[PDB]
DNA sequence: GGGGGAAGGATTCC
DNA sequence: ATGGAATCCTTCCCCC
């Protein structure tokens, strides 16, 4: 089975460059302003020009300006990048019937019933890159292999504006050479739990006794890794379906006062419902980020669909349950709707 | 013993 | 140090 993974380069930033090519060449940082103080907030992402100096996704905007004070700082326009994304996805949908849209700028393609060996995959890779570039002026990285996981890893290795093939032969080498902290789905937490287990490479999972793994990282994560290590990982590409919709906003100041939070919560609801569009949810969760950036939530599933009125009343109840079940001051507050009928 | 759910949390990642 | 969403884990619960 051959998988071709497509990942758009510094997406949010590259799009801002697209909508105003005068930006190209200069440091571009797309920010998410929390509105607590002048430049409060974090970086959604930045182009390589700015990234070469440490300015990247996740760091505070203030930390970015202290490094590249003259870089161009733009507020994140999620709706725009989303529409540009869709168009490009449709484009891909023409190279394969089998398409999995992993994120706002990622997608795996099953080109098995469309290609023989990796040579034809490579060409198709370029042919697609070219297409997208000519159609939307967007550069992307392409990764190809026997399964999704490796297809992705291939792309990571070739970023940016790259293309790479990881044939069954190299797959063997990486299962021994690849740091397992570079295996998708393995973050710092799992990384350190694997380090304390002597597993630095994928193959190291082969030594360890299963039951021991399942206990340190979990059965699912355990079986996952073992499969990859056995060169037997082989999940299929399938259409993903939006399972939840919601919004969470940062409050000007941190509160613990019901009446002070409410307005923020109601706004999260309103927008959430607009995003629902046609969807009617049976479950609603109130999510709160406490002063010490911890995340607390409370929810409830109804035996029917939830109307905006019902979400309003219930939301206030769930918030109250949070204020009385936790002592910390609430920093961010929002809602999450799920279990669509 | 074990088949569901539901709830709250933990992890990862785009 | 923003904000959106899937997945998986543990625990509690109801009951055959
Ligand atoms: N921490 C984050 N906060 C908000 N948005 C994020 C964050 N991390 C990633 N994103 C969003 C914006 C990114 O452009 C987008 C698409 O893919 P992603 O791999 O995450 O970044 P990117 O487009 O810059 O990738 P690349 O390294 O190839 O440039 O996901
Ligand atoms: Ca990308
Ligand atoms: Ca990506
Ligand atoms: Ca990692």
């Amino acid at each position: 089975m051959i998988v071709l993974f497509v990942d758009f380069d510094y997406f949010y930033a590259q799009v801002e460059e697209v909508l105003n090519p005068s930006l190209k060449g200069k440091p571009v940082v797309v920010c998410v302003f929390s509105g607590r103080f002048e430049d409060s907030g974090a970086v959604a992402t930045a182009n390589y020009e700015a990234r070469k100096f440490g300015v990247k996704a996740g760091i505070p905007i203030v930390e970015a300006k202290k490094i590249l004070p003259n870089a161009v700082y733009l507020p994140m326009r999620k709706e725009v990048y989303q529409q540009v994304s869709s168009r490009i996805m449709n484009l891909l949908r023409e190279y394969s019937e089998k398409i999995e849209i992993a994120s706002i700028d990622e997608a795996y393609l099953d080109i098995s019933d469309k290609v023989r060996d990796y040579r034809e995959a490579y060409n198709l890779g370029l042919e697609i890159k070219n297409k997208i570039l000519e159609k939307e002026k967007i550069t992307v990285t392409v990764g190809i292999s026997k399964n999704k996981v490796f297809a992705k890893i291939a792309a990571d290795m070739a970023k940016p504006n790259g293309i790479k093939v990881i044939d069954d032969e190299e797959v063997k080498r990486l299962i021994r050479e690849l740091d397992i902290a570079d295996v998708p789905g393995i973050g710092n937490i799992t990384a350190e739990k694997l380090k304390k287990l002597g597993i630095n490479k994928l193959v190291d999972t082969l030594s360890i006794e299963f039951d021991k793994l399942k206990g340190m990282i979990g059965e699912a994560k355990a079986k996952y890794l073992i499969s990859l290590a056995r060169d037997e990982y082989n999940e299929p590409i399938r259409t993903r379906v939006r399972k939840s919709i919601g919004r969470i906003v940062t409050m000007k100041r941190n509160s613990r006062n019901l009446e002070e939070i409410k307005p923020y919560l109601f706004r999260a609801i309103e927008e959430s419902y607009y995003k629902l569009d046609k969807r009617i949810p049976k479950a609603i969760h109130v999510v709160a980020v406490t002063e010490d950036l911890d995340i607390v939530s409370r929810g409830r599933t109804f035996p029917h669909g939830i109307s905006k009125e019902t979400a309003y009343s219930e939301s206030v109840k769930l918030l109250q349950k949070i204020l009385e079940e936790d002592e910390r001051k609430i920093r961010r507050i929002g809602v999450r709707f799920s279990k669509f009928i």
